[PDB]
C-alpha cells in the first residue's frame, strides 16, 4: 500500500485496480524487468505511473510521457514505436474518478484519441490480436502464448477485453460533444438543460477557422482571422456566467487539438478556467504546464 500511494501522489490520481493486475501479469513475464516484458514481442513499455512501480524514479508527474496532443483527462501508461508516438492511456472525465477507459493516440499522426477497451488488459489483448492478424511464424508463436496468458488473467479478475464495452457504450450517453480528439468530453447538465450549449460553428468549420489563423500571411492578417475566435470567446463568457462551463471546455479543448502555437494563448484562458469551474482543478494545472512546456520530444520527466 505504500508503493500504492507514493504512486498516486505523484500524479495526485488514483489508479484502478486493472493498472496493478497488470504490473503483476508483466512480472509473471518478467520478473526482473517487467516493465519491458512486452518489448520484444509487442515494441510495448510500460511507463508513466509504472515507471515509479519500476522504480525508475529514485520533476513534474504532470508532464512525464505527456505528448503533445495528450488533454489533461489522457495519462499515459504505455508507449509504442517514437516513428509514430503510439502510446495508450487511462483518460478520466474527473481528477476525482477512476478512467472511464484507455484511450490510444499517434501524436505525430493527429489528435485522435482511439478507446481500446476499459482496462489496461483489453487494450493489450486488442492491440495483440491485431498484430497477431498482420503478420512470420516465430513472432505468431510468443503472441500466441502471451494472449492465453492475458485473456486467462483478464477472465480470472473480470476484466472485460472488448474494443468498446457495455460500460463505455454508457458513457456515450452522457457525452455533451466529442471535440476534435474523438475521445468526448463529459459534464454535469442538468434537468433544465444547464451545463452546456454547442459553439456556433460545426467542428468542419472551426477546423476552416483555424486553418486560415495558421495560414495568415502577416500579423495584421491573422488577427483579423482570429475575429470568429474572439467572438466565440465572449460567447464562451456568457456561457460560463449562466453557468454552462461545457462550451468553453470544448472550444478550449478545439483549439489546442488543433496543435498550433497560435492557440496556445486562448487556450490558456479558456482551459483552466473551465477545469476550474467544473471543480476539476488538477486538470487546470496540467494544462497550464502543458501549455508552458508543449513538448514534441524529449518527455521523458527521469531522463
Amino acid at each position: 500500500s505504500d508503493l500504492r500511494k507514493e504512486v498516486e501522489n505523484h500524479y495526485k490520481l488514483s489508479l484502478p485496480e486493472d493498472f496493478y493486475h497488470f504490473w503483476k501479469f508483466c512480472e509473471e513475464l518478467d520478473p526482473e524487468k517487467p516493465s519491458d516484458s512486452l518489448s520484444a514481442s509487442l515494441g510495448l513499455q510500460l511507463v508513466g505511473p509504472y515507471d515509479i512501480l519500476a522504480g525508475k524514479h529514485k520533476l513534474n508527474f504532470n508532464l512525464h510521457w505527456r505528448f503533445y496532443y495528450d488533454p489533461p483527462e489522457f495519462q499515459t501508461i504505455i508507449i509504442g514505436d517514437n516513428k509514430t508516438q503510439y502510446h495508450m492511456g487511462y483518460f478520466r472525465d474527473s481528477p476525482d474518478e477512476f478512467p472511464v477507459y484507455v484511450g490510444i493516440n499517434e501524436a505525430k499522426k493527429n489528435c485522435i484519441i482511439v478507446p481500446n477497451g476499459d482496462n489496461v488488459f483489453a487494450a493489450v489483448k486488442l492491440f495483440l490480436t491485431k498484430k497477431l492478424r498482420e503478420i512470420d511464424k516465430k513472432k505468431i508463436n510468443l503472441l500466441k502464448n502471451i494472449d492465453e496468458k492475458l485473456t486467462e488473467a483478464a477472465r480470472e479478475l473480470g476484466y472485460s477485453l472488448e474494443q468498446r464495452t457495455v460500460k463505455m457504450k454508457q458513457r456515450d450517453k452522457k457525452v455533451v460533444t466529442k471535440t476534435f480528439h474523438g475521445a468526448g468530453l463529459v459534464v454535469p447538465v442538468d434537468k433544465n438543460d444547464v451545463g452546456y450549449r454547442e459553439l456556433p460553428e460545426t467542428d468542419a468549420d472551426l477546423k476552416r477557422i483555424c486553418k486560415t489563423i495558421v495560414e495568415a500571411a502577416s500579423d495584421e492578417e491573422r488577427l483579423k482571422a482570429f475575429a470568429p475566435i474572439q467572438e466565440m470567446m465572449t460567447f464562451v463568457q456568457f456561457a460560463n456566467d449562466e453557468c454552462d462551463y461545457g462550451m468553453g471546455l470544448e472550444l478550449g479543448m478545439d483549439l489546442f487539438c488543433y496543435g498550433s502555437h497560435y492557440f496556445h494563448k486562448v487556450a490558456g484562458q479558456l482551459l483552466p478556467l473551465a477545469y476550474n469551474l467544473l471543480k476539476r482543478n488538477l486538470f487546470a494545472e496540467i494544462i497550464e504546464e502543458h501549455l508552458a512546456n508543449r513538448s514534441q520530444e524529449n518527455i521523458d520527466q527521469l531522463a
